[PDB]
């Protein structure tokens, strides 16, 4: 008769990390990769012998910075001359070249110099997400919903579809990341009447606020605001500068010129930062950090909060701006949704909850998984082909 259909997948193709989910048995499963990670770095590395994608690429970045590509989403669908591109290039260790006013990343790969369009790098990340899903499902996957930022234009959306097509995926639809996070909570399933939803998305490197209106399951983007210079990496930087100063006071040594020591410090700082989201203090223990000196210390959540205090407070400026743009008052927002791992920070949650006069925040779906979750819900809806009964 009719052979069972393969499940369709939802992919959050993120700037720093990507996530894949599948809706089955009335629920979403966020799929872990083979290293047990529920999110996969959006990284691709090139060597003389291999092309590594995800954790394998990110884990070898220290010694191969010129041939490990990340942040391709910041280049996707943009012109080489775009001022965003020109500024971002100064921070990247890999080469970005100009091919007819279109940026390409240029690397050493399998004995040759090779250049790739941003959509080709993103297709490599999408190929890894498809394989992660296929390892769990136990069969080939064809259909996917891929998400993008609400501010992406036509060129950026088409280049994302192109990345999916290069990866061998049939792209069912390109949907906005804030819309997918709202779908994850079933905010489009509450019946008739308008609901105003604010999505608070704090990433590794950028912060996005979106205001959506949902009426009878129909989404309208009312306002977008944010800060391109606010993310998790800025909190890691504050901890790095703090501990560099601490080592100077305690051992009368400046470690800041040994890249390995700084990198080991930053890696430890990011993990201590994550621990501080669940505990009121966290230890930092690095053996032979610099000149054979063991660095065994601690940091309280209160000190970390003081170190990043201005940065956390600045998340409320784009919230106020988005509300003015949407012509809405804070009391008129029905739902608050958290997106991004950095939203697990208790102080970030408290500042936003206090701003909205004590309101509950939707954070029950892991914030680094909500976008893929919503994309998986939509992918299952889009492949339905029910024929009406008489
Ligand atoms: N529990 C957590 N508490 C604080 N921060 C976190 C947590 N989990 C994640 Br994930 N992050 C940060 O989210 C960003 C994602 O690119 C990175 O800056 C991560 O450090
Ligand atoms: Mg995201």
């Amino acid at each position: 008769g009719s052979m069972a259909k393969a499940a369709a997948i939802g992919i959050d193709l993120g700037t720093t990390y990507s996530c894949v989910g599948v809706f089955q048995h009335g629920k979403v499963e966020i799929i872990a990769n083979d290293q047990g990670n529920r999110t996969t770095p959006s990284y691709v590395a090139f060597t003389d012998t291999e092309r590594l994608i995800g954790d394998a690429a990110k884990n070898q970045v220290a010694l191969n910075p010129q041939n490990t590509v990340f942040d391709a989403k910041r280049l996707i669908g943009r012109k080489f001359g775009d001022p965003v591109v020109q500024s971002d290039m100064k921070h990247w260790p890999f080469q970005v070249i100009n091919d007819g006013d279109k940026p390409k990343v240029q690397v050493s790969y399998k004995g040759e110099t090779k250049a790739f369009y941003p959509e080709e790098i993103s297709s490599m990340v999408l190929t890894k997400m498809k394989e992660i899903a296929e390892a769990y499902l136990g069969y080939p996957v064809t259909n996917a919903v891929i998400t993008v930022p609400a501010y992406f234009n036509d060129s950026q959306r088409q280049a994302t579809k192109d990345a999916g097509v290069i990866a061998g995926l049939n792209v069912l639809r390109i949907i906005n990341e804030p819309t997918a996070a709202a779908i994850a909570y079933g905010l489009d399933r509450t019946g008739k009447g308008e609901r105003n939803v604010l999505i608070f998305d704090l990433g590794g490197g950028t912060f996005d606020v979106s205001i959506l209106t949902i009426d009878d399951g129909i989404f309208e983007v009312k306002a977008t605001a944010g800060d391109t210079h606010l993310g998790g990496e800025d909190f890691d930087n504050r901890l790095v500068n703090h501990f560099v100063e601490e080592f100077k006071r305690k051992h009368k040594k400046d470690i800041s010129q040994n890249k390995r020591a700084v990198r080991r410090l930053r890696t430890a700082c990011e993990r201590a930062k994550r621990t501080l989201s669940s505990s009121t203090q966290a230890s930092l223990e690095i053996d032979s950090l610099f000149e054979g000196i063991d660095f065994y210390t601690s940091i309280t959540r209160a000190r970390f909060e003081e170190l990043c205090s201005d940065l956390f407070r600045s998340t409320l400026e784009p919230v106020e701006k988005a509300l003015r743009d949407a012509k809405l008052d804070k009391a008129q927002i029905h739902d608050l949704v958290l997106v991004g791992g950095s939203t697990r920070i208790p102080k970030v949650q408290k500042l936003l909850q206090d701003f909205f006069n004590g309101r509950d925040l939707n954070k029950s779906i892991n914030p680094d998984e909500a976008v893929a979750y919503g994309a998986a819900v939509q992918a299952a809806i889009l492949i339905k082909s029910t024929r009406a009964a008489a």
